[PDB]
Formats: structure tokens, sequence, C-alpha cells
């Protein structure tokens, strides 16, 4: 996890439910389970 996902707040952690590691967003509460991805795509925008 880059600057890149820790700035929009995710987190690796280890879920004990899930017995295993993961990624939890601070931000949105989200819980994923495998790197998540950020705007490091194209800029589809046209303010």
């Amino acid at each position: 996890l880059p600057e890149e996902l820790v700035h929009a707040g995710w987190e690796k952690c280890w879920s004990r439910r899930e017995n295993r590691p993961y990624y939890f967003n601070r931000f949105t509460n989200q819980s994923l389970w495998e790197m998540p991805v950020l705007g490091q795509h194209d800029v589809i925008s046209d303010p």
C-alpha cells in the first residue's frame, strides 16, 4: 500500500473472522480483501 492508497484511508489489517489479512478504508469504513485502486488511471474530468 503506497502513499497513494494510504492517502484515501486504505490500511492493511488482519481480519479475525476471515482469519487473514485484507484492506480496510478508515475513510469509508470499507473492507476489501485485495489492494484497491485509485485515480492512478486516466483523468476523465472536464472542469
